[PDB]
């Protein structure tokens, strides 16, 4: 169908504010990785395409998602680029697969409801 940005919004906000409410996990997801800031210098090298929580909600608020789907790509776009780059023993690996269940969770009735 067509999907007007409010309509976004008010559906799939509320999903990016549970991602957000998570602690400690939302943590490293709350601005984009600055590599220099946090002396992963070779970030850029593996990760081609950053994505995190505040470009996604910059996203929302601007109506830069025609499709529900476009938000779920880039919700796993933020995760694929942590498990792309992080070791499995990390902090962020590990807070990403928390916020990969939170996200699974809350985003299943919500794609019900814009059916
Ligand atoms: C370990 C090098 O750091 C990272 C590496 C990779 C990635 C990504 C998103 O692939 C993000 C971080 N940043 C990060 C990590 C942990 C914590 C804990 C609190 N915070 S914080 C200051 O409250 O934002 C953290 C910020």
């Amino acid at each position: 169908k067509i999907f007007k940005p409010e309509e976004l919004r008010q559906a799939l906000m509320p999903t990016l504010e549970a991602l957000y409410r998570q602690d400690p996990e939302s943590l490293p997801f709350r601005q984009p990785v600055d590599p220099q800031l946090l002396g992963i210098p070779d970030y850029f090298d593996i990760v081609k395409n950053p994505m995190d929580l505040s470009t996604i909600k910059r996203k929302l608020d601007t109506g830069q998602y025609q499709e529900p789907w476009q938000y779920v790509d880039d919700v796993w776009l933020m995760f694929n680029n942590a498990w792309l780059y992080n070791r499995k023993t990390s902090r962020v690996y590990k807070f990403c697969s928390k916020l990969a269940e939170v996200f699974e969770q809350e985003i299943d009735p919500v794609m019900q409801s814009l059916g």
